[PDB]
């Protein structure tokens, strides 16, 4: 893996679930003895959506957890472990939604004004989510919602793994900058979602804050704006995205827009912890959406990202270090390509999420963005999730694979692996002081004979004068490698003489032993 690093020792696959609820698609019976199969492909646990509309649709208060209770229920006889995703955000409306579940219609009710939906540039109005602005709405019902969810799932915290929060549309910390109804459907640049009046309002009075007075503010935008009513979002979305953003005005404006959604994330993850952490003692996460196109656009640069929040990465994430959340990112299973006209870089995308991640020391988890329906895709996943050091990769979607038994096998080899820690020694290495020793082989998980970025470093032993190290291993499947000797230049001087292999890697620690 990367910096000669091996494969993240905790690495575990889940499976999504159905969009529609499991009585909509089959019986329970058959569903226990699908949960069984995926297991046995190599799945630790069925990641599924937990509808707001559907636990709190008739009122404020009047709750409804059965559903819940009854799928953890046969989780259970199945002897699996799920996540849930407290899906606070709507169903249907996205691209490859089959559900129709918009949170509680009351809800809506709770504001005269217009603090709780979105609106953008062009006066599109969106309900699919809260608008994270309206904290105050946000506290209490996630609050309670999440504290109602905690008493009513008690009995089932055995088969809960982990729980995911949805920070925004589709589960994603994000804005509702890409639909069909605003005319930013991929792969056009997106449309930034604060024009409702109350948004407005909050960045008028952030900017203030930030300056003391309008005078501060000219000075410091270098304009002449006459009035404090002057200060207001892009009027022009697409001029702002061509060379607006570089300007002072344009890096307060995306600060404060960045800012709300790390508010939000610091929020909801101080609701989730005081709701779970005694009852569960599970990690709790939140979705980063892959809005791949238009990264290198060089008219409107990042014309897709910043509408929809992501402005400075870094700076994001920290909001998760911080909330104590893990990541979950997606887009695993794509490749670059950075041409006209969907200057999509997805790849480079994941990869720079993942170092940031990894440096920050946040724990690393991905999906795919697209229903995968050939081997070549989940040996991308697997180059990504093995050599960028992630803790657990989610399948989208169950019916892919549990109805395709040839797709369930090259997911079970490739991806639902078992991580083992083997002891790898070379003996009679003809290295010279400088030199080093690595290994690099056939699997994702050995770097795919690659020498220049994923190659796994191992120790010299200069009481027994070979080279060892201990490495994380794909359990019950064949590999094969070769150590290879890296000047101090890192120029690849020689390798070892035969190829080596394991077939299989067996399923407990123990050591393998070769010569130069
Ligand atoms: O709030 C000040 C001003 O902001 C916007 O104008 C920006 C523009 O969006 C940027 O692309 C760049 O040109 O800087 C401008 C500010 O000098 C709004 O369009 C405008 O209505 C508002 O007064
Ligand atoms: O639903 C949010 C979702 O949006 C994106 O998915 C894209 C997909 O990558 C494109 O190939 C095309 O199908 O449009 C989809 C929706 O616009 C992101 O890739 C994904 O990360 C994000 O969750
Ligand atoms: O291209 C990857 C390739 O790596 C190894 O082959 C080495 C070989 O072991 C060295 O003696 C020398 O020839 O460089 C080769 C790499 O170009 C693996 O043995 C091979 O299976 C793998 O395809
Ligand atoms: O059930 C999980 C969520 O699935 C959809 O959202 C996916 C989308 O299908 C995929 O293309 C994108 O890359 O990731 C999102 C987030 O997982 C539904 O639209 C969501 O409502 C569900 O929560
Ligand atoms: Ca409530």
């Amino acid at each position: 893996a990367v910096n000669g690093k091996g494969m993240n020792p905790d690495y575990k696959a889940y499976l999504m679930a159905p969009l529609k609820k499991i009585p909509e698609v089959t019986n329970w019976e058959t569903f226990e003895n699908d949960l069984r199969w995926a297991k046995q492909n190599g799945f630790y646990a069925i990641m599924v959506d937990f509808w707001w509309g559907d636990m709190e649709k008739n009122g404020d208060q009047q709750f409804d957890f059965s559903y819940a209770q009854r799928f953890a229920q046969s989780v259970k006889n199945a002897g699996m472990k799920m996540i849930p995703i407290i899906s606070t955000h709507q169903c249907g409306g996205n691209v490859g939604d089959d559900c129709n579940v918009p949170i509680p219609s009351w809800v809506w009710n709770q504001k005269s004004d217009d603090s709780l939906y979105f609106k953008s540039e062009t006066g599109t109005v969106n309900k699919e989510t809260l608008n994270p602005l309206a904290s105050d709405v946000i506290r209490k019902e996630y609050g309670e919602l999440y504290t109602a969810f905690a008493a009513a799932m008690k009995p089932y915290k055995d088969v809960i793994a982990k729980i995911e929060l949805s920070g925004g549309p589709a589960g994603e910390l994000r804005y509702p900058s890409y639909t069909t109804s605003d005319g930013t459907g991929y792969p056009s640049r997106g449309k930034f979602q604060a024009y409702t009046e109350f948004a407005k309002s909050k960045f008028r009075l952030w900017v203030l804050n930030k300056y003391g007075s309008l005078n501060e503010v000219n000075k410091a935008w270098g304009t002449k704006l006459i009035s404090e009513l002057a200060i207001l979002p892009p009027s022009d979305g697409e001029q702002f995205l061509m060379n607006g953003y570089l300007s002072m005005y344009g890096k307060d404006y995306l600060e404060w827009y960045q800012g709300i959604l790390e508010n939000h994330t610091k929020l909801i993850g101080e609701l989730a912890h005081n709701a779970f952490d005694t009852t569960f003692q599970v990690p709790i996460g939140a979705k980063i959406a892959g809005v791949h196109w238009q990264y290198n656009n060089p008219t409107i640069p990042h014309g897709a990202e910043k509408p929809a929040g992501y402005n400075d990465y870094s700076h994001l994430l920290d909001a998760f270090k911080s909330a104590k959340l893990d990541v979950n990112f997606t887009c695993l299973e794509m490749t670059d390509k950075g041409s006209y006209p969907e200057y999509s870089m997805p790849k480079t995308l994941v990869q720079n999420i993942a170092t940031l991640a990894n440096e920050k020391g946040i724990v690393l988890n991905g999906e795919n963005a697209l229903s995968i329906g050939n081997e070549e895709e989940y040996k991308r996943v697997a180059e990504m999730a093995f050599n960028y050091n992630f803790a657990g990769f989610t399948l989208l979607r169950y019916q892919d694979v549990m109805y395709n038994n040839s797709l369930m096998g090259k997911f079970k080899d490739l991806l639902g692996v078992t991580p083992v820690m083997q002891t790898i020694v070379v003996k009679n290495v003809p290295t010279t002081i400088g030199d080093t020793v690595y290994i690099t082989g056939n699997r994702a998980e050995l770097g795919s004979w690659d020498t220049k970025q994923y190659p796994i470093q191992l120790y010299y032993d200069s009481h027994s004068n070979d080279w060892r190290g201990n490495v994380v291993l794909p359990a019950e499947r064949n590999i094969e490698f070769k150590a290879f000797i890296k000047s101090k230049d890192g120029t690849v001087k020689s390798w070892q003489t035969i190829q080596q292999s394991w077939n299989p890697v067996p399923l407990k620690t123990t050591s393998h032993t070769s010569s130069w």
